[PDB]
């Protein structure tokens, strides 16, 4: 309520005044409560006015950013406006019409009349990390394809994307009869910062944690030759890792790490000592599953980016590698009905690339089809991320 | 500061409690202050948050409005995704896929595991009305717009767009011969929509309240053919209409409803009689003003849209017809410095075409240069509006 924001304002100031600052738990309570306000109080007109701003503060950080004028703004202190114009060479006062937007979003501060400066919502701006990276990741990239969707589904119909060709990613990019990988095979440095974005999104999802593997033990035990979990593109292996830590009554010494050739010989030559212990094997997951009758095969973050079809032929080949007894793990969001926000947006920017988070009913549907059965699903704390158990029919 | 916020929100809590009902300033005013809070409280992620919600959000209601979902939800109650997804002729699951977006940020409401109802956030995308169409305005004619701009200043130099021609939107457009309006003018449903749009946002761009027309009533006697008022690029003459209302003895088959010609034909075709017996007029303002010795010629969020030395043409013209006793009004935007919130989004806009937003001072040394003493300013209580009653020097 408007009360219970002031009360939360009201300890955040005099904590500061104390300082104590503040706890992350703390913010994510201030902003929540906020957000609930403003959903209370906005009218319908609010709400729209607020979300053009939204386009025109982005348009305006990423004109800056091309500019290069956060970089010229020092981390402390002000730069006059004509200062900044000379060393951008241009003109001041299109700079400062640019910055003033800024200014009334709270994004920069004035000095007086004359000077700007950073705040902490600008300063990730002005150099490289991976926040800016993230940043123009998605206003590069996703912005037009978002715009694209009314006639992408005026040109295919309004039916759900789900191939690998004729993604809403390649008709934006004017080429719909090739994959996503053919045209990023065309862009060297787009296809570096996609890299770097997809593992800062590995990073933000529990590897362990929220499932049980000690069960394993004991098969390790009875037999010393089975092979015991294979982590099918498991990237550089931290999940094999993080799960031998946890158990180590697991050898990752007879667990499998399964993904593309440059990525497993990189884990050859830099990856750690126990990742290395490990088998590592180049793999076409569409093609193939050569390690049979494994205890355990993991499939961790890869059928949300997949259509039905698609999934169903990956756990194809796997089910055809699976001994009786083996299980089948995938490692993604469980989506629920509705979905939670987050979810559902991750949701909408899969479906640019043929992809999309799955209910437990339409994951029941692929497995099925595959000629398997969910045993348990076991969630993580994190936006319906689960564990989902698959054993043979 | 954290504590006079807080300070504000609580004295606002305490009046509604107390019976007393929000009154539209008293509203203003909390938006604002909720959007204080956001400035102070919001870190680099909050930002990046309400960015990616802002921009994935304002797709789905594109899509569904493009869809006709909107259309199909009931006014009230629910209606079963099956039976929508029937009704627009589109898969079930796509349609799911999309409406969740805007049910997870409560746009839209779930009822049960399958059915789907409007909120007073989407009613206003179920029909034609004035909001709808300022926000499809900003989002189908300006947003596509702002990726173009740093493609736009490498090409002619970071340097203020002044010209009405070779602006951002016509570069994007492909039209360098033509200016906004012209482009506009040009496609019916375009055109249609631009009409509408002009009743909204009367909290920013009232129609009447600020300035006082009765003094027109008299003058009206003492001929039987004198034009009242000219109406200079005047759309739909809603504001027309509205000055009529308010003041009966200004009859409006005295007054002039003037546009470009595409403008002024559709206002014949979806025009009501009132404004079909006003004199309409195709005119290009850019190069004429061809009724002279009007009483009063209004002109009324044109300068707005154009630069400085443009906005001196146009007035030079309307000065060369005016009689001596004539009088021309400027009815616009005027900010400060810098310009507050609604008028720095509208000020970043603007530079897409050409225009940008105003102080007091800025729109002196214009009319100075035009030729015309300002007898008087005469501001709205409620909207950083103002009418700038002019005479010939
Ligand atoms: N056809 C294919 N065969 C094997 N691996 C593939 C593949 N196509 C993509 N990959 C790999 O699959 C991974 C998808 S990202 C998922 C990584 C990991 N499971 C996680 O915890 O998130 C990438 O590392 C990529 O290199
Ligand atoms: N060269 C020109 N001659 C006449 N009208 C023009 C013009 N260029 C643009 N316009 C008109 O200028 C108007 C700008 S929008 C303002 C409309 C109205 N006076 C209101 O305040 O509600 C549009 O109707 C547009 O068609």
């Amino acid at each position: 309520s408007l009360d219970t924001l002031a009360a939360k304002l009201i300890e955040k100031a005099k904590d500061l005044r104390a300082g104590n600052s503040t706890t992350p738990q703390q913010h994510e309570a201030l902003v929540g409560t906020l957000k609930q306000v403003q959903d209370a109080v906005y009218l319908p007109r609010d709400d729209l006015a607020a979300m053009q701003m939204g386009f025109v503060t982005a348009a305006a950080i990423r004109l800056l950013l091309h500019w290069k004028v956060f970089e010229k703004i020092p981390d402390t202190g002000s730069i006059r406006y004509e200062e900044l114009a000379t060393q951008v060479g241009g003109d001041v006062v299109i700079i400062t019409r640019i910055c003033w937007l800024l200014v009334a979003t709270g994004f920069l501060v004035q000095e007086g009349s004359d000077r700007v400066a950073h705040t902490a919502r600008t300063r990730p701006f002005a150099g490289v990390n991976p926040l800016r990276a993230w940043w123009l990741m998605g206003y590069d990239e996703y912005v037009p394809v978002l715009l694209a969707m009314p006639r992408y589904y005026d040109t295919y119909g309004i039916k759900e994307p789900t191939g690998r060709l004729h993604t809403i990613k390649a008709f934006t990019e004017g080429s719909p009869e090739l994959t996503v990988g053919e045209i990023m095979s065309r862009h060297p440095e787009r296809t570096a910062n996609m890299l770097i974005s997809m593992s800062a999104m590995a990073s933000q999802y529990p590897h362990t944690g929220f499932y049980d593997f000690s069960w394993v033990a004991p098969k390790a035990a009875e037999s010393a030759t089975r092979p015991l979990i294979v982590d099918i593109g498991g990237a550089k292996g931290w999940t094999l890792q993080a799960i031998c830590k946890e158990t180590p009554e697991i050898p990752i010494s007879r667990c499998v790490l399964q993904d593309l050739s440059g990525v497993i010989q990189m884990v050859q030559t830099v990856g750690d000592e126990d990742i290395r212990s490990a088998q590592l094997m180049a793999i076409d997951f569409h093609k193939e599953q050569p390690v049979q009758g494994a205890l355990v095969y993991m499939i961790r973050r890869i059928l949300r980016d997949f259509g039905d079809d698609e999934c169903v032929s990956i756990l194809q080949h796997v089910v055809a590698a699976m001994a009786p007894d083996s299980k089948l793990l995938i490692a993604d969001t469980v989506t629920g009905n509705p979905p939670s926000w987050f979810p559902a947006m991750l949701d909408f920017f899969l479906s640019t690339i043929g992809g999309k988070e799955r209910t437990e009913e339409e994951f029941r549907k692929i497995t099925a089809r595959a000629g398997l059965r969910i045993t348990g699903i076991h969630y993580s704390d994190k936006a319906e991320f689960a564990m989902i158990v698959c054993e043979k029919a």
